[PDB]
């Protein structure tokens, strides 16, 4: 089905990955250039074997084709993914008085004392970056995130160019160009930058009247980000072919290094005994053909039809 | 055999091929994703269906290597395969006294006559730029090409950095990076450019001692231009790997689209009635480890045994 080629990923990490100790605390199982295909026009691939939230996906995705990088916009969607390295900022600032928050995430797990503590000082800040608009400039805005490397790149020469949207123009245009590359990766940026892009590039091709993505992702957490990864990059190919006015190809989704942690095994494993079902169907406003103009409104999911969540 | 990919690849182009016409003068066929793989421990990816240049490979590598983007160090090594942009430039200028050169390509396979006239101002400019400091400066300076994307990216702030040098750095202090990224695409500079990098992207992965590479090449000439490109990462590979004292793993070349010229169908089809042979093997200098430093003496390939080369 659909989905089989994200089953057939995390199986063969499962049997056939590389061990290799890791940055927090654990290791990972891996392979190395590894690729799934997902042709559109069979329908939308969110699994079906793990329940992932279109929502979280969906207003994230449009928050990027906005070139927002300022986390108010999320929260007004009451999407929270991108919080904690907002968080993470204004808790290593000068006005910030209450309890101690270094290393976070490590005692969250740990002691269920401290976690409360945390959902509370964390329940603080998105209150005040939702109504307090100087607090929202200096916390809540993430700076080189993708919506301004997709739609802002800062030049040499002081100035901005909206990559994403060039490129739309030069699908509209130019179909058959080879050069319908949208990068996130600056070399400028990453050896200080907070989390040097994972979703390193993107390029389109159109033939047949129809138009296909290939996503380069330099990094994968199979179980936690891939699911949501598949959906946010096959939703962006079909908001794109809705606006230059073409049917959907395929989504190509080619990886660097694909991991799991040695803490998720269990979890994917029970996910491996579950039997995708027919996929769900994505519905786009007919009316509406400038995404950087979509609300989430535009986009409808029919159909979908998943298996538990998997909270591990 | 090792360079079966090759040959699956053209193959599948062949049968499978989406037509697009093109913009030059012909059309191309295409496929778009595909991904070969070569496992450096079985020899050498240099072609043995079409002999493949290996000297021209080396020195164009040693080149970017070097963060030299002036042809003058390939015309001393008798490499003119990157002549023709430089040519291209110096034709275009005020100094240019003698006979027109305005679509110098074109006319040089239909008009036998201005052939060898070409052949003689590009012979003109080549020792020129041999011997004139001053001419080789202006002339012999390709500006944004591999060497300077490689080695010196121009930042925002005036300064320039040495990515693969870095990147190098981080390979032997953190072999488990998920970053080791080289990126040859700049969104300010592919706008304006003579031609926006087909090498755009590469990424380095180590597991057990040994050193894997993926090149992401968002454009690629099947008959031409693949078997060379091939190689240079593969040597590109082993010189890495040489350097920092690891084994080699992978090469893994992921394409955004690849094709064929319609004019190039029977070469190709003539190559594929080839049986390949066993791979040469490389051997590197046991003294040099610093390959910005490497020459050309410091790269031996042996047991080379190709078939004829194919002009076509
Ligand atoms: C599933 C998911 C969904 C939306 C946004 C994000 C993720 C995610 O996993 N990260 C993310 C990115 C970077 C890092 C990191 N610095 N090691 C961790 C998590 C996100 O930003
Ligand atoms: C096989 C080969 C080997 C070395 C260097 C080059 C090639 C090649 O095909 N090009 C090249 C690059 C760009 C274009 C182009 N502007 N459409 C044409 C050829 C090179 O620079
Ligand atoms: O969209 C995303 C973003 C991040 N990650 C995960 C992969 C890595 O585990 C981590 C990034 O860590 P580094 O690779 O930068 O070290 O985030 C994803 O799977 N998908
Ligand atoms: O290393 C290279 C460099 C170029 N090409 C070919 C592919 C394309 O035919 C052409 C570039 O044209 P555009 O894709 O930029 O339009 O050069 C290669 O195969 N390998």
């Amino acid at each position: 089905m659909l989905e089989q080629p994200y089953l057939d990923l995390a199986k063969k990490v499962l049997d056939e990955g590389h061990f290799k100790p890791d940055r927090t605390h654990t290791g990972t199982y891996s392979i190395f250039g590894h690729q799934m295909r997902f042709d559109l026009s069979k329908g939308f691939p969110l699994l079906t074997t793990k329940k992932v939230p279109f929502g979280l996906i969906k207003s994230e995705l449009l928050w990027f084709l906005h070139g927002d990088t300022n986390i108010r916009f999320l929260l007004q969607h009451r999407n929270h993914i991108w919080d904690e390295w907002a968080f993470e900022k204004w808790v290593k600032s000068d006005e910030y008085h209450g309890p101690d928050m270094t290393d976070f995430g490590h005692r969250s797990q740990k002691d269920p004392e401290f976690a409360a503590v945390y959902h509370e000082e964390m329940a603080k800040f998105d209150d005040r970056v939702l109504h307090d608009d100087a607090f929202a400039a200096k916390y809540g805005d993430l700076g080189l995130v993708y919506g301004s490397q997709w739609r802002a790149w800062h030049t040499s020469k002081g100035d901005t160019i909206d990559q994403l949207g060039d490129v739309i123009e030069q699908i509209k245009t130019h179909p058959y160009s080879r050069r319908l590359i949208v990068s996130a990766w600056n070399p400028e940026d990453v050896p200080t930058m907070a989390l040097p892009p994972c979703h390193t590039l993107y390029q389109f091709y159109v033939n047949d009247g129809k138009l296909s993505l290939q996503l380069y992702q330099r990094s994968a957490d199979i179980f936690l980000g891939v699911p949501f990864n598949i959906a946010s990059y096959a939703l962006l190919t079909h908001l794109v072919a809705h606006e230059c006015g073409l049917e959907v190809g395929e989504f190509i989704h080619t990886f660097g290094d694909a991991h799991l942690y040695v803490n998720h095994l269990d979890q994917i494993k029970e996910q491996l005994s579950r039997t995708p079902r027919p996929a769900p169907t994505l519905q786009l406003n007919p009316d509406k053909h400038d995404i950087f103009d979509f609300d989430m409104k535009d986009i409808k999911l029919l159909n979908y039809d998943p298996y538990p969540a998997i909270k591990a």
